[PDB]
């Protein structure tokens, strides 16, 4: 059986990888990539926007035939799915107040509400200081309302991926919040399909690298980030 729909689990509060536009459109880095990888296997994207928690178990239960969804290749998953070779290096960063001078990194979390995307790398980043030190650890599904606890007083301070807050930074000018304590690198995505599959395994990765030879992945990349 050749399958003509690929069904792409992801998560769509995650800009610029994966967001909706004004019309509710589905866009974003992943979402390109995903097409561009569908072109390449001669096959259609269906896209299946869940909660990133749930992802996982998805592609286990057969609900979706791949993840994009910005996701970190951990050990800990490898354990349940299978990832193509990475696709994108990722780092860390913590938003906070303008005013705010306490917290510069992780360390200095100690005692403050800081909200996290359920089931994200972050989360485990998170509760890796919160171990004694008194954090106060809420979490969310839909990071623009982690975000906007932030901007409201609720939590001190929220934790994604480096690029993600700077694009929640860049949509709020007027709101009074900054980044701190940014790394570069340190979460390499991964495309994962279930754990086995590797047919279709084999196939994305040759359409990655195809992709980062014949022009296809720059452009992508530079439309989101140049
Ligand atoms: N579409 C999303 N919300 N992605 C969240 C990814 C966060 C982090 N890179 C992780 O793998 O845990």
């Amino acid at each position: 059986h050749m399958r003509g729909t690929l069904r792409v689990g992801t998560e769509a509060t995650f800009p610029p990888f994966g967001f909706k536009d004004e019309n509710g459109k589905l866009v974003g880095f992943d979402i390109d990539l995903a097409k561009a990888i569908a072109k390449k296997l001669g096959v259609k994207v269906e896209f299946k926007p869940m909660d990133f928690d749930g992802i996982i178990p998805a592609l286990q239960s057969g609900k979706i035939d791949v993840v994009i969804a910005g996701m970190t290749i951990t050990e800990e998953r490898k354990k349940q799915v299978d990832f193509s070779d990475p696709y994108f290096e990722a780092g860390q960063a913590i938003v906070v107040k303008k005013g705010n001078d306490s917290i510069k990194s992780l360390e200095d979390l100690k005692g403050k509400k800081v909200g996290v995307q359920l089931g994200s790398t972050s989360e485990q980043h998170v509760k890796k200081v919160a171990k004694d030190a008194g954090v106060k650890v809420k979490k969310f599904d839909n990071f623009s309302e982690a975000f906007q606890e932030l901007k409201s007083g609720r939590v001190d301070a929220v934790v994604t991926d480096n690029a993600v807050a700077l694009a929640y930074v860049k949509q709020n000018p007027n709101a009074g919040v900054k980044i701190v304590g940014e790394t570069f690198s340190g979460e390499p995505y991964g495309i994962a399909v279930r754990k086995g599959n590797s047919e279709l395994l084999e196939k994305i990765n040759k359409a990655l690298e195809e992709m980062k030879k014949d022009g296809t992945y720059d452009k992508i990349y530079e439309k989101w980030f140049g």
